């Protein structure tokens, strides 16, 4: 899948989020940061996007802090 | 592609969901429904998931079903 045109108005809302905020893979809309040890990866990072200092690790993977 | 099994306790918090709660793509993590007019679908509904009585309308937008 390649991303069709974005419109800032359309985006839903993730609510407040503890670890950070960031845009969607094509960079269109904001979503929340996955915490440490929480689901991530998947097609289009649907399962999460790791907060800064953390990297998605598979066995789809999970957020773990790098050195 | 397909889903691996998961740890329920793991899945991150989705927040208070004005339109309601549903399950994962892998049927594991809880998720909030997209409201009316909000972004809808894409690969695996990554973009959104329209609430019962609401349909993806082209990617697409949730539009109330009469």
């Amino acid at each position: 899948f390649t991303c069709p045109e974005c419109r800032p108005e359309l985006c839903g809302d993730p609510g407040y989020c503890e670890y950070g905020t960031t845009k969607d893979a094509c960079d269109c809309c904001p979503v929340c940061f996955q915490g440490p040890g929480g689901y991530c990866g998947g097609p289009e990072d649907v399962f999460g996007i790791c907060a800064d200092g953390f990297a998605c690790v598979p066995l789809v993977g999970t957020c773990v802090k790098i050195p």
